[PDB]
């Protein structure tokens, strides 16, 4: 209804590749011609050739045969691999687009589905698109000349016959829709009084104790005996109609063609006629059927890829991260201060964090602490902006986080886990996963050193060059730990967000570990969502979260003291 | 592989209605051969007719299409209604002879498996079965004659071109297998490794939070335009591929077209030919094919239909009841007993009833008492062998159960239940379940007057001719246990089983009901499933059943007075 809206929109991405369409188009005429051409030379074969016994008609013919047949191959080649290479380029501009989109929306949007599905959907969906709808290009521009062809060469041999033919079918088509619509009526209310007659009869062998008991077997046998021939009759009823419909049909299209035979009788017509123009004329009118029933499916088809290229373009319509931020930060003193946060999560009541105050110092590391919800997580994710805040202020340098660019901002921060992205590179570019070519090898190696990680990597092949296969196969646990150390002691980020929650603490050479974090702690600002006994006890200060409220604050020895919930969670390990 | 044992088997069930498949076999070939001669009648139109103008063919012509289209609808008409009319009655002796056979079966057969969904697995596998055999008879006799027929025309019109055809046809065939095969290869080969890199494109959207807070986006950009265009690629070596199949399959063809009209030209086989031969010829030709096509599935489809036929032999094969009994009891005197009684439902372990000794002498009335699970309901069905003991003994008058017959076993014993077995009949006729023409009218009333009936049967349409509906609809609980009263009042039957369990107790006119039961219990011997006050005070004896063993035994107040599990469920009131 709409589609074309779509269409146009769509356009000016293909447009770029018109040519291949062109061309194309140019080869399905010529194919389609080179079809009919086949068709027209049943003539000759009938009149020139057995008409007048001439040889040599039956001499060329068949070169006449294979030259088309290659040209007809010659031009489908042509033509599929054109339409592929457009509908390629396509799928490939508007998979780009939508990937440099999505890259940009908020963590919101990420968060409401697995992006590896999202990205099969989508990918699905662009095939989906440039399949259907130069699908439907071709067989336009292809069965429309394959249509206008046979038409000219029916009317040019004999267009008397020609317009008895294309007077009869329509007729005859609507005798057929009509008879087979009063015979679907009519099997429909006969399979309503089956299927009634059915159940009642799978019903009717429960309660089979009961009938044991009272010895009422042969009663039941000589009800279903009744069921069952009621069915059956049924059954005939059914058959009887059903069987008749085709019978009529082909009656009525078997009167048609008598008729056809009988206008074909009188000279008017005859006169045009010979063995070869009437077996053409059929063979063409037979040939129409085919590109006509494709033609009135291509509507249905192009709607169908228009649907899918409208949650494209609905993914692309959808808005990005909010960055309204005016302000750019070179590197950030370090001072970072929550004042009165209060923050749901979209679609949600019953907030996560209320009335947040927190100070996080320059040079100082808090480390938050509490069970496994709590909202030890939440406010990490808050200090990049993944989300924003219903109430209060989140400072850093003295000015709101949404003053800043969200590039300046997060240019700031570094973040450490297991759960680091690795990727399909080298070690060295993987610890420089940007700013690959602003950091030399010598500085990478010296990240790598003090993060206790050349260790392992010597002891490997091509050492630091080491490929990380697919997902980033080869490392353990605590290397993943280590690379993300060194990769956030490469960036001299002024603030670290440190995530034990995920990292697992059995790891063999956690001495280590401890020994990095440690070098990478020094005299920078980091928060931690902290489950290391060594780090919690050697944190500036702590912070303990319970049901996205802080409850307790202090140095480790304080609040154990306080016999509270940070006691409490010493005691389990926090886990 | 076997399945003309199968058929062997099923075959003297059909050959009652052979009359039906001779005729039916007779109008198919008949209808094969007005298809022939229908295209037959190629060669006189255009040589006859056209290559001698000669009109009066052309008025003709059209008498004898429409002749032999009446004709082929007869004969198809009369072939599909045989056919019809025997696979009916193939099934209906087919679902008879099931059900006489399940209705016999174990009660352990009937608690597998609902009857309502084996009878529609029954009847659905019936059809399939007379469907796919009549359908390959169908197209066996029918497609064979056809063959035949265009076989003999083809060489008859010509023998040179026919020994062409035949020749070329198969090499053809085989060289399109070959390339197709070697083309599918080729694709799944492609398939393979796009799934790999589609899948490792689908994952490259994760760990966003990482890569916003690191600042990668511009990398994990430049990471999807390759692999995005190496999709495209493979997309494209992928097409170049399969859109190359065709037109070389084409091209052969072709090339067997153009040498069969090469072959025409030489003199040895166009002096056979005509314009009306060579295009009866070919046209028989293509003709072929589609009957060929259809006699390559006909194997399955017969073997496909005795699939289902063997399940139902496996259910007539599977074994009914066990009556070795030889014993006819006229009528027991009452005398009942139970005799260190141990029972396992078949395929468990754990026993439903442990060394059950237990005696309900003539007249005396005992009552099951017990929670839910017990086996008060055990006990009941295995009084009528709705299965049988592994240890121990049951006795009536003396003798054990399966010493007496089945039937004459079952003639003594009748039950009352809520969920008794309501059909589709007069109430009359449910009252006496069977034996309707051995009990009068004046019998029948007097039966309902002292159950308490003719209360509400007086108020209602026709009285006791008051047709009861679709599974008995009309009649509320209080009606339906009513009713089976008046029925175990009918038949005067010495033992009677009494299930509360399943009715309910809320009931208006509840009375009534305890008054029917006082009348019904009234010297005859009676096991009591019980749960209504009402009748365990009142009862001779009880009986308390815990985890299948009896506990506790004696009079209401004597087994109150110990104050045991009888106490406890005296209290909460059974339930």
């Amino acid at each position: 209804l709409s589609t074309w809206q779509t269409f146009r929109r769509l356009w000016p991405t293909i447009a770029p590749f018109k040519a291949g369409l062109i061309v194309a188009g140019i080869a399905l005429i010529l194919n389609a011609a080179s079809d009919t051409f086949m068709l027209s030379l049943l003539k000759p074969l009938l009149d020139d050739g057995f008409g007048k016994t001439d040889r040599s008609v039956l001499l060329w013919m068949p070169l006449v045969v294979i030259g088309l047949m290659i040209l007809r191959g010659i031009t489908s080649y042509i033509s599929s691999y054109c339409i592929s290479w457009v509908s390629g380029k396509v799928v490939m501009t508007m998979r780009r687009r939508l990937f440099g989109h999505m890259m940009g929306m908020p963590v919101a949007f990420f968060d409401k589905q697995s992006t590896g599905t999202l990205l099969s959907r989508i990918t699905y969906d662009s095939e989906q698109v440039a399949s259907s709808s130069s699908g439907a290009l071709i067989t336009v521009v292809r069965e429309g000349a394959s249509i206008i062809g046979l038409f000219i060469m029916m009317f040019y041999y004999s267009w008397q016959l020609s317009i008895i033919l294309v007077v009869l079918a329509p007729i005859v088509s609507i005798a057929i829709r009509v008879v087979s619509k009063r015979f679907r009526s009519i099997s429909k209310n006969m399979q309503n009084t089956m299927g009634q007659v059915t159940t009642s009869a799978e019903q009717m062998l429960k309660g089979h104790k009961e009938v044991l008991i009272f010895g009422g077997q042969e009663v039941e046998t000589k009800r279903f005996d009744k069921v069952s021939n009621k069915m059956r009759l049924q059954g005939m009823k059914m058959v009887s109609a059903s069987s008749i419909s085709d019978p009529i049909i082909q009656l009525i299209a078997s009167l048609a063609l008598a008729f056809v035979l009988y206008a074909a009788s009188f000279p008017s017509v005859m006169d045009s006629l010979t063995a070869g123009t009437i077996t053409v004329v059929f063979s063409s009118m037979i040939a129409l059927m085919r590109p006509l029933k494709s033609l009135t499916n291509v509507n249905a088809q192009f709607q169908r890829g228009m649907a899918a290229c409208q949650t494209l373009f609905a993914i692309l319509d959808s808005e990005q991260e909010k960055d309204e931020g005016k302000r750019v930060i070179d590197r950030a003193t370090g001072d970072l201060e929550f004042r009165n946060v209060t923050f749901t999560y979209p679609g949600r009541e019953v907030p996560a964090l209320r009335n947040i105050n927190l100070k996080i110092p320059a040079g100082k590391t808090v480390a938050l602490v509490g069970r496994s919800g709590s909202g030890k997580s939440t406010i990490a994710s808050l200090i990049t902006r993944f989300y924003d805040i219903d109430e209060g202020h989140i400072l850093m340098d003295g000015h709101d986080l949404r003053e800043y660019t969200l590039a300046s901002l997060r240019n700031q921060v570094a973040l450490v886990s297991q759960n680091v992205h690795l990727f399909n590179d080298t070690v060295a570019n993987n610890i420089a996963y940007a700013r690959t070519e602003e950091y030399s090898r010598e500085q990478i190696e010296e990240a790598a050193r003090m993060a206790y990680a050349m260790d392992f990597i010597n002891k490997m092949d091509n050492g630091l060059d080491t490929i990380i296969g697919e997902n980033g196969v080869l490392l353990s646990g605590g290397q993943r730990q280590r690379i993300a150390i060194a990769r956030a002691l490469l960036r001299d980020s002024p603030i670290l967000i440190l995530d034990e929650a995920t990292s697992a603490l059995d790891t063999e050479s956690e001495r280590a570990i401890q020994a990095a974090l440690d070098e990478l702690q020094k005299n920078r600002t980091s928060l931690v969502i902290a489950h290391r006994l060594s780090t919690i006890e050697q944190a500036d200060e702590i912070v303990v979260v319970e049901d996205g409220i802080i409850v307790e604050r202090g140095t480790h020895s304080e609040l154990l003291a306080q016999h509270g919930v940070y006691a409490q969670l010493h005691k389990m390990q926090f886990g």
